């Protein structure tokens, strides 16, 4: 399912997840998975 992981130890996890999902507000970190909205 995931575009990429979300690791809480990576304080930039939300910006990375957005990058994976195509830009601002497009990705959500839900537990350990970045999911494209």
């Amino acid at each position: 399912a995931m575009c990429m992981p979300c690791f809480t130890t990576d304080h930039n996890m939300a910006r990375k997840c957005d990058d994976c999902c195509g830009g601002k507000g497009r990705g959500k970190c839900y537990g350990p998975q970045c999911l494209c909205r």
